[PDB]
C-alpha cells in the first residue's frame, strides 16, 4: 500500500542540489501531492542501550549536529541511527518549521520505519524541507 | 555532599573563557582529583513525549546540534533539556574524545540527575572537556 515503497528503498523524485546562498539541499525532480510517501529516514533501529554506547563511542563534536532520532514506538522506546555518512537522500533533507514534509511512523510487520510524507503539495524543482511532525 | 552543590546551583572552581583557536570553553580555576564532582548538566528534565513536542517547536537547525540528551531510568525514557540558553557552565562545556570529565547519573531523592565527575586530576587553567561514560566491567 504505502510499505511497498519502504521496502523498494528506492529515492525518487528528489536530487541534491545547490541552494543558492543556502548550501547543499535535496530538491524535488517530480510533482508530489499531499499526502504522498517522500523518503525514508534511513538509519539502524536499535534499542536505548545501543544508542547510548553508540552516541558514548562516536567521535563526533555535538556542535555539527546529531543524526540519532528517538522516538517511541508500542510503549518501547527505539532510536534511528542516521550517523553512517550514506548515500540516502533522506537524511541530507534540510529542516524547516515551515516545511513541506512531516514526520510519519510507519510500521511493517511489527517494526518502526521512520519516513518523510508530504504535508502539501509540492511542485518539481522545490526544495523538499523537514518539520518533526508528531 | 555532591548533593547540596547540585541543588544550590553553586557552580564554582570553574570560568567561561575563550580559547585560542577555538572559542568559548570552560575552564577549570581549581584542582580537581579523579572521581570529584565537576558540575551538572543542567536542563529540564522532561519526558519524552514532551521532548518531541518541544523538539518539533524548537526553530532550530540540526546542523548546530543538539542539547537535548534522552536516557532511561527506571522505567521511562527522560530528556534532559539544556536547549536554553541559560547561566549554566555545564551545558557550555566542549567535548572530547580525551577529556576529563564523564557524565554519570547521580539520583537525588529519586530525580536522576546527569553530572560531570572528573576521570583524571585536573590542573587549575586546563580547560574542562567532557565525554559521555565510558562502560567497562572492571571496578
Ligand atoms: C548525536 C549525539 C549527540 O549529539 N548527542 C547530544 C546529547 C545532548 N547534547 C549535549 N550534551 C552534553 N552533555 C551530556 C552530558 C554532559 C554534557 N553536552 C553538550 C554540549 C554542547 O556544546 C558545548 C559547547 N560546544 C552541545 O552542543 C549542542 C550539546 C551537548
Ligand atoms: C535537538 C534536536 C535534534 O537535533 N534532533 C535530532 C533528530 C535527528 N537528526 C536529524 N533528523 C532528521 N530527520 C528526522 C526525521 C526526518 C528528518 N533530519 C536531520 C537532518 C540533518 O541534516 C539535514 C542536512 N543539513 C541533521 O543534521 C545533523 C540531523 C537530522
Amino acid at each position: 500500500r504505502i510499505d511497498e515503497l519502504i521496502e523498494s528503498g528506492k529515492e525518487e523524485g528528489m536530487k541534491i542540489d545547490l541552494i543558492d546562498g543556502k548550501g547543499r539541499g535535496v530538491i524535488a525532480t517530480k510533482q508530489f501531492s499531499r499526502g504522498d510517501f517522500v523518503v525514508e529516514y534511513h538509519g539502524d533501529l536499535i534499542e536505548i542501550t545501543d544508542a547510548k554506547k553508540r552516541e558514548a563511542l562516536y567521535a563526533q563534536d555535538p556542535s555539527t549536529g546529531c543524526y540519532m532520532y528517538y522516538f517511541q514506538y508500542l510503549s518501547k522506546t527505539y532510536c534511528v541511527d542516521a550517523t553512517r555518512e550514506t548515500n540516502r537522500l533522506g537524511r541530507l533533507i534540510n529542516h524547516s518549521k515551515s516545511g513541506n514534509c512531516q514526520t510519519k511512523l510507519h510500521d511493517i510487520d511489527g517494526v518502526p520505519h521512520l519516513i518523510l510524507i508530504a504535508s502539501r503539495d509540492i511542485a518539481a524543482g522545490e526544495e523538499l524541507l523537514y518539520d518533526y511532525g508528531d
